[PDB]
């Protein structure tokens, strides 16, 4: 692994630590105290301390808070993408397409860092929602998070650190086979450079697992399918729930996606 490829992996890693408020090391520290949301009583208590200004059904209030975090994460991923060699040199329209299809694959990948089998760290490290509370919400809102917990438990078993995850997220953003891409050839070259660094980095950082790279390629495919199914559930909610309107930035991300 040349000093240049180590520099690329380090640049990506530092751009990850700079652009995302929560990293896996800090998440594990806290998860090892945040306010525990495990029932309706504690949800209301958390709302008054953590999202005071926020009345509708609990399920709808939660859904709105979730939208706020997604808008924030999309903004963070947008600045992170600049660290990827060649991304800023891409056509402005291609940069939008890559981020459009990539953001939620990256969101659910990064969500794993703050999940354990019993729940998830939320609200900038200050809350912890239980997995069972989320399952207790009325349909269809109880169906949103459980497939993400399912993915995260397998993803977390790979025992990646943020030096790996930063490259993985970069690779997700660099997928050349997104619909609507103009300069597909340059994107594939850009993807190839990130994937090449990821492969060498995993060999260096995880010599114990000789299959980690193909394992992560499969997780990228799993995430694409997870996002397809997520978008389908979001469309049902928007259509069936006469009070869960979508933030405009998010509605534009899902527009014409799948
Ligand atoms: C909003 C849809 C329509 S569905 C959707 C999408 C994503 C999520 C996960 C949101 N979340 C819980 C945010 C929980 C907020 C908490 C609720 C209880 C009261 C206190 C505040 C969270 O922590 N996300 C992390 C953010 C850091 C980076 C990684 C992801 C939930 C639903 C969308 O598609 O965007």
């Amino acid at each position: 692994m040349t000093a240049d490829l180590k520099s690329l992996a380090k640049r990506i890693y530092e751009a990850y630590l700079k652009n995302f408020n929560m990293n896996k090391v800090k998440a594990r520290v806290i998860l090892s105290p945040p306010f525990v949301i495990h029932d309706m009583e504690t949800l209301c208590m958390a709302e008054k301390t953590l999202v005071a200004k926020l009345n509708k059904e609990a399920e709808v209030r939660i859904f709105h808070c979730c939208q706020c975090t997604s808008v924030e994460t999309v903004t963070e991923l947008t600045e992170f993408a600049k660290a990827i060699p060649g991304f800023a040199n891409l056509d402005l329209n291609d940069q939008v397409t890559l981020l459009k299809y990539g953001v939620y694959e990256a969101i659910f990948a990064m969500l794993s860092s703050v999940m354990n089998k019993d729940g998830m760290l939320v609200a900038y490290g200050n809350g912890f929602i239980t997995r069972e509370f989320l399952k207790s919400l009325r349909k269809p809102f109880c169906d949103i998070m459980e497939p993400k917990f399912d993915f995260a438990m397998k993803f977390n078993a790979l025992e990646l650190d943020d030096s790996d995850i930063s490259l993985f997220v970069a690779a997700i953003i660099c997928c050349g086979d997104r619909p609507g891409l103009l300069n597909v050839g340059h994107i594939e070259k850009m993807q190839e450079g990130i994937v090449h660094v990821l492969r060498l980095h995993l060999q260096s950082n995880h010599p114990d697992d000789i299959f980690l790279f193909p394992k992560l390629l499969q997780k990228m495919a799993d995430l694409r399918q997870l996002v397809t199914e997520h978008a389908q559930l979001v469309q049902i909610i928007k259509k069936t729930e006469s009070d869960a309107a979508l933030h405009p930035l998010l509605q534009e991300i899902y527009r014409d996606m799948y």
